[PDB]
């Protein structure tokens, strides 16, 4: 069996794309040979729940990396000891905690870490994150920030990888919910299709 962790914020909590990731994963043959893990399980009742759904998760709204980095992802890891881990986090950083790229990018480095300490194998998935409808510049730079990162991290035994959900990559505004920061089912298939063949190739580099 292959852990992956799916870690992040609303993002991850009240979105309906871990649903079609399973899918995907359920396509690929791999349902029996994948079980998602962390401190969560809800799923919005709106979301479409295949059959065999994992609904764990640890994605928690509202929550900054600077938190999470710090206090809690050591724990969810120990806890969970993950062999893939997937993430999107920074947007709670800029829109409540009024932090920059370089706190986000050194979170990232302090939860890379952690994850490492834990499992030196771990494969990684940082995901680029998605826009605003204001196309916040903090968010964006953030962006701009994670090749560099992920070219200073990786390594061949706990390998660093992109899912690109940017803007660059094709995240429209009309993939939002009205309030700007969620994304809406559009938005779902969009993360969707970037995350899961990330995801499927990393399961099968378990295997
Ligand atoms: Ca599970
Ligand atoms: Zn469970």
């Amino acid at each position: 069996m292959v852990k992956v962790m799916l870690l992040g914020d609303a993002i991850t909590e009240i979105t309906c794309w871990r649903p079609l990731v399973w899918e995907q994963i359920t396509s690929a043959g791999l349902a029996g040979s994948v079980d998602f893990v962390g401190s969560m399980n809800d799923l919005q009742p709106n979301c479409s729940r295949p059959q065999g759904f994992d609904p764990d998760h640890e994605g928690h709204s509202g929550w900054q990396a600077y938190d999470i980095a710090r206090n809690n992802i050591a724990g969810w890891v120990q806890n969970t000891k993950p062999d893939i881990v997937q993430f999107m986090l920074g947007t709670n950083d800029v829109n409540i905690g009024h932090r920059n790229a370089d706190s986000i990018i050194g979170s990232y480095t302090i939860m890379l870490n952690a994850m490492r300490a834990a499992n030196p194998r771990v494969k990684v998935i940082v995901d680029k994150i998605i826009p605003t409808s204001w196309s916040d510049a903090t968010i964006e730079a953030v962006n701009t920030a994670i090749p560099g990162w992920v070219q200073q991290q990786t390594t061949a035994e706990s390998p660093v990888v992109i899912a690109d959900c940017s803007r660059a990559a094709g995240f429209t505004n009309d993939m939002l919910r009205d309030d700007g920061v969620h994304p809406n089912s559009k938005g779902d298939q969009f993360i969707a299709g970037q995350i899961g063949p990330k995801l499927i190739q990393l399961i099968k580099d378990v295997s």
